[PDB]
């Protein structure tokens, strides 16, 4: 029965529109989020309501396991739009303990199409072996690799040309890692922060243009 | 500021905790939401919210004018695992109005890689150019434009290997368009759904495997 999903929105733009008539009517008028959400599809992490932000607050992009890929247009898209043409000020990465796609790139079974998404998570695995090995239980290792991938995917966000030119041009724009606690609804700070290209390593920074 | 995205977060916890303290204990054991929501990255559109579903319930990937290629792993990652492992019964394909994503592909300026992530709306434009043009406002060329481009998308989701052997391994999942006003809070459905193999056309159908 979908017909509940529509009462449910009938009653809850109705309920908005008795506290303030104007509520969509102006936010329709401008999109000016001050943050962009990169985080994982799992429906029990809603952007919004974890970090208690209105419509209008917060540019969302979620896939699975809230990879960041420098060949991938979608994110990527998200994420130059984010940056430059909504200027946001913060890109929020936030992944999530039992995340199921940072578990099956820990198990070895076949899951079709998704198995070339969780390659670079996989990857992350073989690198931390053996800091990975060292931890006794699945859950640990998987919540470990949970940690491990968003600090890996703030620096793809950091390193993306788009980010680099933001800041070579002055533009204020931090990158943050977060982590989210299915388990009892807390959004961490991973402290894995970047703000500027000073704190990329001279490898991975690109001269402007 | 973001130390209020964090308070706010406690503050959305512990409120929980109070209401129903298990809560989060129980929705971390499990992932079973009936529905998968492919939306826009747009801050205006949070799609929780907009049909009052609770965490656990919508599985969420957002990106750029809610846009489905069948070249892209990151929307089909999330389609897949949706309709092969949480087994959703829905897919809530739904775009809204004033999308910023599809007024671009109906105007010429250069935003960058957005660019070829917008192709196929630009595509949509060539396609129904003497419908759009026929119409005599911006406005009304871009939100047209808007119900072309999830009608399309529905059909992407729909073509897809992904759906189809769903469909032929007799799973019951059907595929929806929707349009969401920014202006009115309204989520509209476009009658376009789709529900089996018999939907498509010739050209499109897969042979099981
Ligand atoms: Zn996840
Ligand atoms: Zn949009």
């Amino acid at each position: 029965d979908l017909q509940q999903l529509f009462e449910n929105n009938v009653r809850w733009a109705e309920a908005i529109k008795q506290e303030d008539p104007d509520f969509f009517a102006k936010l329709a008028r401008q999109q000016t989020p001050e943050y962009l959400w990169i985080g994982c599809s799992d429906a029990r992490v809603p952007a919004n309501e974890i970090v208690g932000m209105l419509p209008g607050d917060l540019f969302v992009h979620r896939n699975v396991a809230n990879v960041v890929l420098h060949t991938d247009l979608n994110c990527l898209s998200v994420i130059q739009f984010a940056v430059d043409v909504l200027k946001v000020k913060h890109i929020l990465v936030t992944g999530h303990y039992g995340c199921g796609g940072v578990r099956a790139s820990l198990h070895n079974d076949q899951l079709g199409l998704i198995d070339g998404w969780l390659r670079s998570i996989r990857d992350l695995a073989y690198e931390y072996r053996e800091h990975l090995e060292q931890l006794p239980t699945e859950e640990e290792r998987v919540d470990r690799l949970c940690e491990l991938n968003v600090i890996q995917q703030v620096a793809n966000v950091s390193h993306t040309s788009i980010v680099q030119n933001a800041w070579h041009r002055g533009q204020s724009l931090s990158v943050h890692g977060c982590i989210y606690g299915i388990k009892d609804g807390l959004w961490k700070n991973l402290n894995v922060t970047v703000s500027g290209l000073d704190q990329l390593p001279p490898q991975y920074r690109l001269s402007p243009l």
